[PDB]
DNA sequence: CAACCAC
DNA sequence: CAACCA
DNA sequence: CAACCAC
DNA sequence: CAACCAC
DNA sequence: CAACCA
DNA sequence: CAACCAC
């Protein structure tokens, strides 16, 4: 019944039920089924830092597709593992991976890059807050850490990241669809990752999942 | 006269009789690819720890035991976590599908595991829980205790046929899925998986 | 008067109109795990090489091209065969399932591949055909030609929706599954997969 | 419809339809759906030779289960690959794998073993026929070969075996079910494999599939 | 509380 | 509770 | 929630 | 025959 | 045709 | 079919 109605739907549009009615699940303005979108990747983290846009969703009929240019992201579910490489783990040290889920109210360009948005002493991600000028544009919705420790004879090779986070965030795109950061006219959810230890890196195998609904507004 | 049978508290709705247990005591050899076992496997019969009809409600699962490392593996310095998933298959068939072909994930990594985008209507994850164990030459955390009681009102329907097999389940079959986070070396899991069920008043 | 339309020979039953072609020209990078592509992917529209309704009959598939080895791989002495399977998925959904999770086989070996015991009702193998290529330092068989016409009366039903996507197919979707027999090194396959179809008289 | 009737069948017995009626597919005497049974294995072949029983099927309600002690094997489908190991393939030589699908009308014991049934000069599998005395007991239903050639600079590492073969063969078991060669009261289908080259071995990754129907007779 | 068993 | 699916 | 910024 | 196009 | 399934 | 043996 769940699956049938979506396949047997009228050509270009959602099933009638969705159009009609509203679950308590869906936020204000927006309608339709809770569409998912996933970013599965092994991110190689550094001291300088890494970025990715997690609102990157293309436009289309089906599921995992925005319909219009506007849509509301209701929640983000980051899950996976951060870990040390087999040659690095021998060396005795510790590193926390700093995750910052930020929003930029006025986005453009390809990517902002870490340390060109976060102000910090000696390029240190633990002392990181938004820059004086960009403070208006960028806001940190969530931040969360994850520790990993190397050692010759005894090591903590890996750490499991599992973090659900609800953030009712409305985003607006261009007319053209590419599922790219460049296309976002309104705010776009960015995940910024940074390794606390200066020299050696850490890996982060992550599924970043994002849950969203299509906007009726405008 | 005929009074209605006052079903006692702490039995599920549409179910009666004594609470019947069913145990699956085993040493599971856990891997990165992932192990499976069906925990709704219970035979039909007049004996105790058998179902009577085709319908019954599991009220609660009790997983208890130990995860541990072998004597040659424990010397090697690493960490690894066993990822328990108790999942419900709503509309099952055939052999129980392997951890790899139910859960989708990056590089066969169980920490990134969620139910496949295609067959998400079919399977649901009821409970998940981790358990970490650390190797080390001079200082190891050889073992880790598992003690996990979980109340789930799961009504399984069976095939007409009598057998304690997965093929028989018509709907809501219970699978326990296990997987080790570290790729190379394995882990043992000595586990008693106990299940507490009541037979349905219907049929 | 109204005479019935004498449908010409060499069009399928319940189908009429001109025979429309559809091509999928590509260099496929073949592996041991196995590659897939849907060959019933055709969009809805008034243009040529589009379907009109949701129903149409593929009458014939024409696979032609070349399997070949890279300049660094061809020096290494081995043999490897590409195993083409043209399979029908009767009742499809979602993303097209990977070669590994449709076909069951010993040690992921495509030569031992048959459709999984569970989902055997769903998938059928219409045609299979091999193509061997041999490496060698001094004397190699670098490449192998593929030329294979196959008449299959396959009636696909689509989703209401217009799109040339696999998700849309309601039934009888056509998948071409490819897999290399040798485990280590890969093979290229420059292929034109052409498909010859007629639109259904119904709807 | 196909799948539903088998799951919704009456408890201990086949669907009514099968009981009633007979397809042209099923052989004489026997009834019911065409039950399959598979033996997927990497067989390590030698000059002395290897054996396996391919009628090994256990007893039970479902598919891939015999019901009674009697059943008819209609066809065998051997498919897979024979191949040379990475260190062996360097050496220049040739070997054919000789497959013999034989039937022993009066089987017992664990396995007969190759060269204790086949008579041959200098233990050579190419000169192999059934022994003078056992000739009555054993019959070769099919034989088929497959060549593989080693070489330092140019080799034929592997060869694809694909062989369907129809052989309406009725077999009878003990009362007890173990899916073992020992249990066969009547004839059992045995596959005998042998490498033609004396010294080095060859591997054989094979799915041996067998198609059978349950007997109404006796 | 521990885990279908009791107080 | 797990993570849009019941 | 994170930290004077915004929803 | 080659592969929706023709003789 | 592929291999018990349409 | 394989090779005096059997179905």
């Amino acid at each position: 019944n769940r699956r049938r109605t979506w396949t047997n739907r009228p050509m270009y549009r959602k099933p009638r039920l969705y159009r009609m009615y509203r679950t308590p699940d869906v936020p204000k303005g927006c309608e339709g089924p809770c569409k998912v979108q996933s970013y599965e990747q092994r991110h190689d983290i550094s001291h300088v830092g890494k970025v990715l846009c997690v609102s990157d969703v293309t436009r289309g009929n089906g599921l995992t597709h925005r319909v219009g240019k506007r849509f509301c992201v209701k929640s983000v579910y980051v899950l996976g593992k951060i870990w040390m490489d087999e040659n690095i783990k021998t060396k005795n040290h510790t590193n926390t991976v700093m995750f910052y889920l930020v929003r930029d109210r006025r986005p453009f360009g390809t990517a902002m890059d870490f340390g060109q948005v976060f102000n910090m002493y000696d390029n240190e991600p633990s002392t990181a807050t938004i820059k004086n000028d960009l403070r208006d544009r960028y806001q940190v919705l969530r931040k969360f850490t994850s520790t990993v420790t190397g050692g010759q004879y005894a090591s903590k090779e890996q750490a499991l990241v599992k973090k659900f986070m609800k953030i009712n965030n409305y985003v607006v795109y261009n007319h053209q669809e590419a599922a790219k950061y460049d296309n976002h006219t309104e705010n776009a959810l960015l995940l910024y990752m940074a390794c606390t230890h200066a020299s050696n890196p850490v890996y982060a195998t992550l599924k970043i999942r994002i849950y969203f609904y299509d906007s009726v507004q405008n």
